[PDB]
C-alpha cells in the first residue's frame, strides 16, 4: 500500500482522485484528498453567484458525494506547510506522510505589490468570497436610499479587465435592473467602472470580440478605463494615474481581478518557482521530484508553437488530472509513463446570461450561440465528476 | 376653495386622505396630500423585513394607486418646517399654504441621550431603515464563514424588550435556519439578545402573557437579559450595566426598539409638545389653533377612565384619520359635527410566522388563534384602504 495524497479537491485534484478511483482496485494504493471545505466549488461559475445573478449552491457539489470512501480517504483540514525531506504534509490539524504527492491548491491574488488592495478589495476565488461580494454590494445598494449624496454607494470598480474582469461585468450589468428595482434606485446614478493598466480591453484577444465586448458592455452601462493604472486602493475607492496625474474614485466597492499567482504554501515549501508556480517536466512532475506532481494553476506549461506559457486555466487543470491519474496508476503498477500533451479547444467568455464571445474551432462566435456553447462546455465537466445525475441538478 | 393639506401619508394621514375623499362630492376641497416618499408604507408589518421574513414591497403601496387624482393631488417631498402664523408648511423643494393642516408625520426615535446609540444601532421606522438592517445581517452572516473567530458577526443585539422588540426577536427567531443554511453557518453560535431596562420581558403587560412569550422565544433560542440597562453603544457592540457594574457585548449588529418621541418637527416649529408630541382637543386638534389637526404618533390622548396616557399605535391612528375625515368634511359642508372618542381593541403581539399573544375583547389568545386573529385585524386596515384588490396582493 503505496500512499498517494492529493492536496486541493479543486479541478484538477479532484479530477486526479476520480480518476485514480476509476483506473485502481482496493487495497493497491492508500489514497488521501485534502480540502479546505467539505465541497468542491465550481471556481468558472463564482462570477455569477458574486453579482447575485446565480445562487452559490448551483457552483459546488458535495465531495464525500463524489467520491468512494473505500477507495479514497477524504480529510478535511487546511494545508499549511510541505516538507520534502521527510516527505510530510503540515496541517493546521494533523500531519500526512506521502510516497507520492499532487499539489492543486489553486490560485491566491496577485496584487503586484499594489497598496490596500489586498486589505480592501475582494476577489473571486471562492463560494465564501462571491457570498461576501454579493452581500457587500447589496448592503451598499440598501444603504443608498438613506444617503441619497453617496454616489459611490453605486459605484463598483472592477479591477482588471482580463477574462474574469469581463464576465463579473457582463453579470453585474445584466443584475443591475433587479438591484435597482429592488433598493428603490436611480439607475442613471449607478456607475460600473472597468479600470485596466494595459492599453487594451482583453490583451491576447482577436480585436473583433473585443470590440463586441466593449460595445455590448457599454451598452449595459459599463464603463472602461484603459491604459489607467491602479496606485493606490483605500476603503472609500480607488486611486488610478490618467496622463501622469492621479485621479481619485470614491467607491464603496472595488473587486480585484488583475491577476493570480501559485498558492503560497508550495513557493514557501522550497520549490523554485515562476510567479509561484513550478515549471513541470514532461510527466508533470517538479523538477528534481520523482514523487511529486503539479496539477491546474500551481503548474507552468510553456507552448511550443510561440514561446508564451498556458494561461492557468479550469480546462488545463481537468487535462492535468486526467495525465495524472493514469500516470500514477502506472507508475504504482511498475508501468511506464506517458508525457503529457495539452489540448486545447476554445473558450467563450460570457457578456452576461444572454451573450458571451469567443473562438471556437478557430471560427468566431457570438451570441446565443457562443453561450449555449459554453452552457454546454460546463455541462461536459458535471457530467465528468458526477454523471448525468449531476448535469439534472 | 378652501385648501387642506395632510402633512405625512402615514396611517392617520392616508385614512384621514381617504376618508375626505369618499365624504366629499369633488372640486368643494384643494386636497394635497405630502409624503417623504411615493408609498405608504405598512408600519406594522416591518419588524418582518427587517429580519428578512417577508419582502418589503408587501409591506408598502404605491400611493397614486390608493387615491384619485381628480380629488387628491399627491406631493412628493420632504417636510422642513411649520408656520402657524403664516399657515405656510415649507418643504425642501417647495411651499404650501393651508386653510386646513393635519399632522401625521409619524415618530422619531428617543435615545435617551444614551451614548452611541444614535450613531451606531439601527431603528425599525421605515422601509428604508428595514432594507438596511436585512442587508447588514446577511452581511454579517456572509463574512462568518471567511473569518470564524469573529462570532460576534452573528450576535445581534436588540434594544428594548416591548412590543416591537418582542415581535422582531420573534422573527429573528423564525429566519435563523434558514439563513444559517444560506451562508454555512453552524446555529449554535448564533445569538439573540434581548435587553431590557425594566425588571421583566414586555413591562406593563399581563404576566401570562409575557411568561408563554418568553417560553416560546427561549425554545427558539432568543436570550433576554431584564433589569439590564444600556450603558452605550459602539461599532462593535454594547456596553450594559450588570449588577452595578459593567459588562462588554460584542456584537455586529445593534437595533434600538428601546423608545420613540414625536417627530421634532412639531417640536421644532414651535408647538407645544410633551416628549415632542401634542396634547389634543376633543377634536384632536393642537391647542389652540382651530385649523390644525394633529394624527397618529405626533398626537398625545390621556383616557378619562384610566387617566393614564394612550400608547402611540396604528389602531389609534387610523381612528384619528376616521375622526379628522369626517369632522373636517362636515366642517367644509356647515355640518359642525363629532367629537374624538377612542375605541380602542385588543392588540396581538406576534411571535413569529405560527404563533402570537394577545388580550383580545378580554380573553388571553395564544397560538394559531391570536396570529390569526392578529392577520385579520391587519387585514381589516388593508380592506380600509385598499379594498378587495389591496387584500388579495
Ligand atoms: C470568475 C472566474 C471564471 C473563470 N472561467 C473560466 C473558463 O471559463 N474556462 C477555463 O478554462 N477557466 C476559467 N477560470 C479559471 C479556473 O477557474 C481556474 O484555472 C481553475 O479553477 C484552477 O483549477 P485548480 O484546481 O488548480 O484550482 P481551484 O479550482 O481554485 O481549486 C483549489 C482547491 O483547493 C482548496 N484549497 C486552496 N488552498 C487550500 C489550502 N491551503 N488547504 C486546503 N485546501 C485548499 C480550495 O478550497 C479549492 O477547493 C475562471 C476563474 C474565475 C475566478
Ligand atoms: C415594528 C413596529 C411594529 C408595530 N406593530 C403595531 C401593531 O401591531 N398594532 C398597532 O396598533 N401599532 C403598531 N405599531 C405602531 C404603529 O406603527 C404606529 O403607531 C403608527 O404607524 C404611527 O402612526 P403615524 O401615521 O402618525 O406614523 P407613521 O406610520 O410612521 O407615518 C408617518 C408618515 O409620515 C412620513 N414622514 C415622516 N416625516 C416626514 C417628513 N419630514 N416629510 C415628509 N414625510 C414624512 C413618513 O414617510 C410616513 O409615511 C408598530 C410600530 C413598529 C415600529
Amino acid at each position: 500500500k503505496p500512499s498517494i495524497v492529493i492536496l486541493g479537491a479543486g479541478y484538477g485534484g479532484i479530477v486526479a482522485a476520480l480518476g485514480l478511483q476509476k483506473r485502481l482496485n482496493y487495497n493497491e494504493a492508500d489514497i488521501t484528498l485534502v480540502n479546505k471545505n467539505d465541497y468542491h466549488y465550481i471556481t468558472t461559475e463564482l462570477h455569477q453567484p458574486a453579482a447575485g445573478t446565480m445562487h452559490h449552491d448551483q457552483a459546488r457539489v458535495g465531495i464525500k458525494e463524489l467520491i468512494d470512501e473505500k477507495k479514497i480517504k477524504f480529510v478535511k483540514d487546511t494545508v499549511v506547510a510541505i516538507d520534502r525531506e521527510q516527505q510530510k504534509v503540515t496541517l493546521q490539524n494533523g500531519e500526512l506522510h506521502y510516497d507520492y504527492l499532487v499539489v492543486g491548491l489553486g490560485s491566491e491574488p496577485e496584487t503586484f505589490g499594489i497598496e490596500g488592495l489586498r486589505e480592501h478589495a475582494f476577489s473571486i476565488n471562492s463560494i465564501n468570497s462571491v457570498r461576501i461580494i454579493r452581500q457587500h454590494i447589496e448592503y451598499q445598494f440598501a444603504k443608498f436610499a438613506a444617503e441619497p449624496e453617496r454616489t459611490d454607494y453605486l459605484t463598483i470598480v472592477v479591477g482588471g479587465a482580463g477574462f474574469t474582469g469581463i464576465e463579473f461585468v457582463g453579470e453585474l450589468a445584466d443584475r443591475m435592473p433587479e438591484l435597482c428595482a429592488e433598493y428603490d434606485v436611480d439607475p442613471k446614478l449607478v456607475r460600473i467602472i472597468n479600470v485596466e493598466a494595459a492599453p487594451t480591453v482583453l490583451p491576447g484577444f482577436d480585436p473583433a470580440l473585443v470590440n463586441y465586448a466593449m460595445d455590448v458592455l457599454g451598452g449595459k452601462g459599463v464603463e472602461f478605463k484603459i491604459g489607467t493604472p491602479i496606485k493606490r486602493c483605500t476603503p472609500e475607492g480607488v486611486v488610478i494615474e490618467v496622463d501622469g496625474e492621479e485621479e481619485e474614485i470614491k467607491a464603496a466597492t472595488v473587486v480585484w481581478t488583475g491577476g493570480v499567482r501559485g498558492n503560497s504554501i508550495v513557493e514557501k515549501s522550497g520549490f523554485e518557482t515562476m510567479r509561484g508556480r513550478i515549471k513541470v517536466d514532461p510527466y508533470l512532475r517538479a523538477p528534481g521530484h520523482e514523487n511529486i506532481f503539479i496539477v491546474g494553476d500551481c503548474a507552468l506549461i510553456i507552448n511550443e508553437e510561440n514561446n508564451r506559457p498556458y494561461p492557468p486555466t479550469a480546462q488545463i487543470a481537468i487535462q492535468h488530472g486526467e495525465n495524472v491519474a493514469a500516470n500514477l496508476a502506472a507508475l504504482i503498477r511498475g508501468g511506464s509513463m506517458t508525457p503529457f500533451k495539452p489540448h486545447i479547444r476554445g473558450t467563450v467568455a460570457s457578456l452576461g446570461r444572454n451573450d458571451a464571445i469567443g473562438i471556437v474551432g478557430g471560427r468566431k462566435v457570438y451570441g446565443h450561440a457562443a453561450s449555449w456553447l459554453k452552457k454546454l462546455e460546463d455541462m461536459r465537466y458535471l457530467y465528468l465528476i458526477g454523471g448525468l445525475s449531476l448535469v439534472l441538478k
